[PDB]
């Protein structure tokens, strides 16, 4: 496996290598190859449920194949099968991937839990609902013991045990060690999940008569040695504090035929584990560092049960977005009680309604329109065929994400339109090498925003193209309501407005914010037309929660770098909260510092609270307006959060 953004699709195309297609040709093929290569392909679907969805190439191995007359052959879960939407091109299939919908509870998308358990009579692997239960309920036999103490068991002794909740006879295969291996971490999983029961292997099952194995080939001390290996290799979990080891013991019950010994019954005790205990790392998978990677059983056992945090410590606050309505990778959203909720700021930012096509900023298309010569006629040929919809402009529809504006991009248009694919319009006053690049970019990363930090659970592709003013998805893609466009946007708005809070994260895991209206507002200003500004006082966080973007913002649009972004703020909390955070935007230094220290390189800087600056420290504005316009490249961005 791998991960390609080389494709057309400006999606993560994941490479699963070449398939072997067609029923009955995978019926006349090597089953090791088709299971290799069934868990490969169910490998790569388990990636993109989780990071958001995708698509998956193959190099189709059989010649002629066709989708409507050999079938496909894959064998795939049962809750796989809502989200794949299989395609053919003349030598790749394609399988196009949705989210995962958080559907029936359970966060993650999971092949098998590896949880085993142990019902009446046999040990089956739970299913993600019964683990995700199992986990919930932990976090908040004598006459087998006397069979087990028992010294001489005589060849096809009918014992008076049958198979129980509390024990299991496994006979022994061709090689008992090989055998013993490969079932222990499955019948130990599920006692240790369970009430906890013994297991002897080496008897007949349904006519529980004594066998056992050959002493040739068995070796007491290596199989004791492989077993306890085999035994604390388990992948553990731990909701405890003590984090005990498994509490197991072996016996070798001996084995005596004609008065003559022969074998062993090995006999395991497997007592209740007072946490989960897996076979090995759940079959869970993602997409990470532009690869597969499987999700470690801390982060798994930690995923599965990311719950909403409890919002009862703040009754003020209230839910918006809950994890179990969205994606895998999404995070709740709370709003403050008085503050408008989501469908309020999705219908104030992005109205919907069919009569005609309008534009989400009146200002951004009017003063784009009043400077360039040509962009209404451009927009209004390209917007003419399209009768229902909204087209959003953006200065740079790069910067509004995170990613790096580029040079000669006049705007950047998206078109949301119902009954069709949404379309992003790059607007370019000179065409380039780097046209379809940064389109293709700029909307695979709007659709990664809008499905893993929006939380948009159906359907969604954004088609890129590129105007110089002077592929084909499947038909479930093409939008078909205008009740699923009101959650485009309702994810948009999160995706355009969604900040990683600071009061609740100490509350739980994470959880996202909502910025006002005035914050967005000064946060879309132009900065290259606006680079020096006096803002009106805010209240509570007003400049740091929006400092903290416009510096994400300034080092995207300036090209800057974030050695270069002076950020001058006198409270301490405010000084570690934007320093030691991991995305290293600033350098956070007080007013003394400030003025006790010479900055030959710095070309933007912000500060807080200009109230507070005292006279004898001495005339700031005059040095802060020199080091700005005097910078290296051009005037400095100056942005005052003064009250
Ligand atoms: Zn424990």
């Amino acid at each position: 496996l791998r991960i390609d953004v080389d494709t057309n699709f400006p999606e993560c195309v994941v490479d699963a290598g070449k398939v072997t297609l067609g029923t009955q040709q995978r019926q006349e093929m090597d089953p090791r190859l088709r299971e290799k290569q069934n868990e490969i392909i169910l490998r790569a679907v388990c990636a993109l449920l989780n990071s958001g969805g995708g698509i998956i190439k193959a190099e189709i191995e059989n010649k002629g194949y066709n989708y409507e007359r050999h079938g496909v052959g894959l064998d795939v879960p049962p809750i796989f099968r809502s989200h794949l939407d299989k395609m053919q091109k003349e030598n790749h299939f394609l399988i196009f991937v949705k989210s995962w919908n958080t559907e029936a509870g359970v966060p993650l998308a999971t092949l098998c839990s590896n949880l085993y358990h142990r019902e009446r009579t046999s040990t089956d692997v739970m299913d993600s609902q019964e683990a995700l239960a199992f986990l919930k309920c932990r976090t908040q036999n004598v006459s087998a013991a006397a069979l087990f103490d028992r010294k001489r068991l005589q060849y096809l002794e009918k014992l008076n045990l049958p198979e129980s909740t509390h024990v299991e006879f496994v006979m022994f295969s061709t090689d008992v060690s090989h055998c013993v291996k490969d079932r222990l971490p499955k019948c130990v999983s599920a006692f240790a999940n369970t009430e906890g029961g013994y297991v002897f292997f080496g008897v007949h099952d349904e006519t529980c008569q004594v066998i056992g194995c050959e002493k040739e080939k068995i070796d007491l001390t290596s199989l004791r040695a492989s077993i306890d290996g085999c035994i604390k290799k388990l992948p553990v979990h731990h909701f405890c504090t003590q984090r005990p080891e498994i509490k197991y013991v072996l016996n070798f019950l001996e084995v005596h035929d004609k008065g003559a010994l022969r074998g062993y019954v090995c006999a395991i005790k497997v007592e209740k584990f007072c946490c989960a205990v897996f076979a090995k790392v759940p079959s869970s998978w993602q997409v990470k560092d532009n690869r597969v990677r499987q999700l470690p059983t801390r982060e798994w056992t930690a995923w599965m049960m990311e719950a909403d945090p409890d919002l009862s410590r703040c009754p003020e606050m209230v839910l918006q977005l809950s994890l179990s309505s969205a994606t895998p990778r999404s995070k709740p959203v709370c709003i403050h009680k008085n503050s408008e909720c989501l469908k309020e700021q999705q219908k104030r930012y992005f109205p919907v309604f069919s009569d005609r096509v309008v534009y989400t900023p009146e200002s951004l298309y009017k003063e784009l329109f009043s400077q360039h010569k040509g962009l209404r006629d451009l927009i209004n040929t390209e917007m003419r065929p399209f009768s229902q919809g909204i087209l959003i402009f953006s200065q740079s529809w790069a910067v509004d994400l995170g990613l790096q504006e580029k040079q000669g991009v006049i705007c950047d248009a998206l078109l949301i339109s119902q009954n069709n694919t949404p379309i992003l319009y790059t607007i370019f006053s000179k065409w380039d090498a780097g046209c379809k690049g940064y389109s293709m970019i700029v909307a695979y990363s709007l659709k990664q925003k809008l499905v893993n930090k929006g939380g948009y659970t159906g359907r969604l592709c954004i088609t890129p193209l590129v105007c110089v003013l002077n592929q084909i998805y499947p038909e479930s893609y093409n939008f078909m309501t205008p009740q699923h466009m009101e959650a485009l946007l309702q994810s948009l708005v999160i995706v355009l407005l969604g900040f990683k809070s600071f009061l609740s994260e100490e509350l739980g895991s994470e959880v996202l914010n909502l910025l006002t209206n005035k914050q967005y507002e000064l946060l879309s200003k132009n900065l290259r037309k606006t680079r020096e500004l006096f803002v009106h006082g805010l209240p509570g966080s007003g400049k740091t929660i929006l400092a903290l973007r416009i510096m994400e913002k300034i080092r995207n649009v300036f090209h800057c770098e974030p050695a270069n972004i002076l950020y001058i703020c006198e409270n301490q909390p405010l000084k570690k909260l934007v320093s030691f955070s991991k995305k290293n935007i600033c350098q956070p230094v007080t007013r003394k510092t400030f003025m006790k220290n010479n900055f030959e390189h710095i070309q933007h800087i912000i500060i807080d609270d200009a109230q507070n600056f005292r006279t004898e420290d001495g005339d700031w504005y005059g040095k802060a307006k020199f080091i700005t316009q005097t910078a290296r490249d051009g005037p400095g961005v100056l942005w005052i959060f003064l009250d």
